């Protein structure tokens, strides 16, 4: 089926009276004085696919004749395809596209657009203009570097987004330096200047990264055990798993040692690891990041290098790179038993179009951000609704049909987003950097693992392709999804759905109302749902309740029904056709032990993940 | 009396075992391995006087074959004046000066020196060569210029600095923000973030003076902060005329707070500020006052630029970027049979002015900012110690008009020769680069304080007017709390009256033990321990108990006028500490105030004991 017949299949259905509250709440834009502009869904659709389109204004391939008609012809599908919720672009594009612009101008009808119109929209977008999610932020060995970095913090943060840093570069605590009378505070004290410039900052979350080998890790480790309360913590692998692997297998040392400091120490591998296993087992704090990995894949290492990620976790970005992040709700394109690829395929190469047309119309705080950006093109292409997707498929999520499904599905994406990248790097010109780029250094360069996919073939011959065509250094990845998801009343991201009933009360002159998975609703005698309902919400699994059949028992599992390796095995399915990362909760059961996590680490080790997130229950 | 025999008096007297622990400890330079290069008071001024002349080098009135000799007796006279402990710069010089030179050449003999042995001191002065105390940073209201100042507090205090700012320019928390679609978190939550560098950028930590106008939206909020914010000392500013407020408090009246980018406004009874100012400076001595429109009524470039902040201890108000340059004469070294050498006085007031200036030009500051607001104005800070005990061998009771009419001539004639000097110095060596934009150029009859007690008035009018052609240094007196210096010239801190006569920090005062008699003082020395003061000790002479006042000995108004007495000839501002007893009420605060308002003070530190 076209893309057309099923956007009409789903333009008119209305957000639920849930997401409407997201809506009305956070990105339906309102005057100086409190007042609404948009009271629908339908009026953030036109704005956000007016701004984009505008980005049209630049392609060097649209004679000046054109440029007004295949603007337009760009702001209707952007727009028919947001309407839908067929693919959303993240929150802040959401939130901030067509700030500073005309209010008479951004909801016109598309039929009364001059071509004035839509320059005037591209050179009035002010400084709030932001929409992108996150950064990474270097930050160097000095006061100099470091407080310039908390600068660059608050600037970011200011303008919406989160950001992340690999700490390492700071010498330890205890540390000689030249230029004071003070010993260096080293990574962690540090941190927490970055952690009060953030608690002052408001908006209506930070990565801090240190390495395995920084002699201060096992501070670092402890940092956030009652301070650091807006940090994700993650600890630095940067060089490969096989050799973090091996060390562990051997019950080897480590070597904590930095550069510029004359403190070193010997710890046993097992023994740091059980100390991270034993926090995560706590907290949830730190995850893993496997920085080698990322660079094993970065088409730009070791020009330039991957040193931390965004908050999430699922862009490794480079210095001052930026997430450009949007995502399909997959779970629309379910048709009779299959995934309809017709429709999927022009979705991808619209979707691509759009999100690189983002970095156009994107105002960064920051110069060097612009720089970053505008060299790479780095884009985030991923999914929503997959875990309701494979209930309409009636595929359970912890089963190797999922998985390969997952592999198969993403693949595809992949094939159709870097063939859409050839086209676009023709058509637009390639991202600066694509000479010095391992697309074109080198044979056989794939940007993943691949390997469990009838699709592998036609992919390495696309990426032989874009050594002559590339738009953009990257075009994928998973992203939490929470709010758009929400948006697009679809399951968040590749996870599981966490629950299928809760109960959420609207608030009035408070008054309780349940949510049924609608899915379920749709699969499941209202007279079995009826009865179990009430016991569905009171035990939060399908599991153990009596008289209900085998089969809706097998297929509608949820986080906590799907056991740790079960999560860990679909992150590696999805990882693999990711040029990007991965956010992926490995959930585990209260029961789990500090042994249990240590053995998700160890199979993280084997698999292809570029990172690990564990929560176990009732932590 | 001649300098020089003043100089014979004092040169060969040695610290004290008490100063000497302090010097070892602290002063006394180490080579890379923690071992001393210098295990002498003696070694210190040399190294000091040696890097302070080499300022001499800059000199356009020296020719050629003329420069060695004379930098030579500059460094002599700095080297002896520092030696006999007769003026001391303050801290920063002490550690700071000579950090990046040649250790073979900071002790060298004077007569082995070459110009190029100057030379290469001057030039191999690193980034630590820093020996100001402390500076003034502006914090604008964007996120940009709180967090670039934020970085600029960090920078500063890596070298050894103290800072302050006004915080006032923050809009109001709660305000509307067209950057963001936040709220400004006000300049009370910011301060935190400040705070929070500090705490991470270590010394061996900073001082740092946060100021908030009284008609801020925030102000409440910023009077009860520190009831964190640590690192901290806290002054209420009042950008006004002092008249004004008073006005306005004689008359009950309501102080309006607004702030220009924001909507928020409140009205607020001016008695009942005050009177929460009170309480809480009653109960923990925060916060401070700063007359910030009295220190600007004299300051020689207002509105050009504007005094908007203090350091950390108020002494000194300071514009953007501006940089404290201080050091002090021990004063209680020049009694002689029952008089003040004016003579041997008048002779260092030339010194130390030059070496406080020459100062100036061997500083390595951290911003380029800071290096261009001192160039441009070269403020001084030449201040006093040792006149509490200068008092005791007069035999002048702190708390009497008789002491604060000699304080008041005593800082009229050390006015009178450091301002002449700057004229001297500005005809020698050129103007302070802003002289021509500056109220000493573009005015009849601008003098820098007060005045009005003391029989040298008319005097310091015709040096003022003199200064309109000639003027080294927009300003050059102050009075700082002196405690590190005053301890290495073994003498009473500042203006202050000794806080104790005996105890450990030891410690028996030194004029004491030369009046009361040996043997009526150790069958006394026990109870003056224990009670902390000689008032109600049986058979110490009446004349003794009236002259060897302690702090807590005189009553809050007493220190008050002393402070304005000082203040009347001091163009920067006074460290004072207004000791109040145990038994002091908030009233008896509210009525310090008061009187502060109506004096020429341009500022108030309140302190109760047992608080
Ligand atoms: N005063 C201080 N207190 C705590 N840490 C400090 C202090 N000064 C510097 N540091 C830390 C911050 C960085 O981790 C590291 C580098 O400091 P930096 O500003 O580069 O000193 P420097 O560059 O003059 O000396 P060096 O030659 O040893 O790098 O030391
Ligand atoms: N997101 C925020 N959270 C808390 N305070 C903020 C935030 N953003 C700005 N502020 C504070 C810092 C300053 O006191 C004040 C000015 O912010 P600023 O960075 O100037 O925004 P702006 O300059 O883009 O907006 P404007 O045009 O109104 O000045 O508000
Ligand atoms: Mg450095
Ligand atoms: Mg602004």
């Amino acid at each position: 089926m076209k893309l057309s017949d099923l956007i009409s299949r789903w333009i008119d259905v209305e957000p639920s009276k849930n997401a409407q509250i997201i809506l009305r709440d956070r990105y339906f834009m309102k005057d100086l004085d409190g007042n609404y502009l948009e009271t629908k869904w339908e009026d953030v659709a036109r704005r956000v696919a007016r701004v984009v389109a505008t980005a049209e204004l630049l392609n060097p391939s649209y004679k000046k004749n054109e440029k007004l008609d295949r603007i337009k012809e760009w702001e209707d599908i952007f727009f028919r395809v947001l309407k839908a919720r067929l693919f959303i672009p993240n929150s802040p594009t959401l939130f901030n596209a067509g700030l500073g612009v005309k209010h008479d101008l951004l909801w016109k009808p598309i039929d009364q657009m001059t071509l004035e119109d839509y320059e005037e929209i591209y050179r009035s977008r002010n400084h709030l203009h932001m929409l992108s999610a996150c950064f990474v932020v270097p930050v160097g060995d000095s006061i100099e570097e470091i407080f310039e970095a908390v600068k660059e913090y608050a600037l970011i943060t200011k303008v919406g987004g989160g950001v992340g840093s690999n700490f390492s570069e700071l010498r330890p605590k205890g540390s000689f330096v030249a230029g004071t009378h003070g010993k260096a505070s080293g990574p962690v004290s540090f941190m927490h200047v970055f952690n009060s410039a953030i608690s002052v900052v408001k908006q209506g979350a930070l990565m801090g990264i240190l390495n395995i080998n920084h002699p201060d890790i096992e501070e670092f480790i402890d940092a956030k055990k009652e301070v650091l309360n807006f940090f994700n913590l993650s600890v630095g692998f940067p060089m490969d798993k096989k050799e973090i692997l091996k060390l562990y297998e051997e019950d080897g040392e480590l070597e904590l040692s930095h550069p510029r400091s004359t403190i070193r120490k010997k710890v046993k591998i097992r023994e740091l690891f059980r100390k991270i296993a034993t926090n995560a087992w706590k907290s949830g704090d730190p995850g893993l990041a496997f920085l080698g990995e990322m660079n094993k894949y970065y088409p730009l290492y070791p020009h330039r290098k991957i040193n931390s990620t965004n908050p999430c976790g699922e862009i490794g970005l480079s210095d001052y790179e930026a997430c450009n992040l949007g995502s399909i709700d997959v779970a629309k394109f379910y048709n009779n038993g299959f995934v309809d690829l017709e429709a999927l395929q022009e979705l991808v190469q619209i979707a691509v179009r759009f999100l690189d047309n983002v970095i156009d119309v994107n105002v960064f705080p920051i110069d060097k951000i612009t720089k970053a950006v505008k060299e790479s093109r780095r884009l985030g292409l991923g999914i929503m609704g997959f875990a309701d997707l494979l209930y309409k498929l009636e595929i359970p999520y912890n089963s190797q049909e999922a998985r390969d499904f997952a592999a198969n599905l993403m693949a595809f994406i992949a094939l159709h987003a870097h063939r859409t990248s050839y086209e676009l790097g023709k058509e637009k010109g390639n991202f600066p950097l694509l000479e010095i780029s391992r697309y074109r250094t080198e044979d056989n360069f794939v940007p993943f693992a691949m390997g469990m996919s009838n699709y592998d073939d036609e992919i390495r011959e696309v990426m032989k392709m874009t050594k002559e065509f590339r738009r953009n250094v990257a075009l994928l990845t998973i992203a939490p999804t929470g709010s758009i998801s929400n948006i697009a009343d679809t399951s968040s991201g590749l996870e599981p759905n966490f629950l299928l009933a809760y109960t959420r009360f609207v608030t009035k002159e408070k008054e309780p109302l349940l949510y049924v998975n609608q899915v379920l609703r749709e699969k499941l005698n209202p007279e079995i749902l009826k009865r179990i309902e009430k016991e569905l919400i009171e035990k939060g699994s399908l599991k153990d309740i009596p008289d209900v059949p085998e089969k809706i028992k097998k297929v509608f599992v949820v986080a906590l029904d799907i056991d740790p390796m079960d999560h860990l095995l679909m992150q590696d399915a999805f990882q693999r056709y990711v040029d990007n990362n991965i956010s992926k909760t490995i959930n585990m059961p209260q029961s789990a032990t500090v042994d249990d996590v240590l053995n998700v680490y160890l199979e993280a080790l084997r698999t292809n993940v570029r990172g690990i997130t564990v929560y176990r229950d009732g932590s």
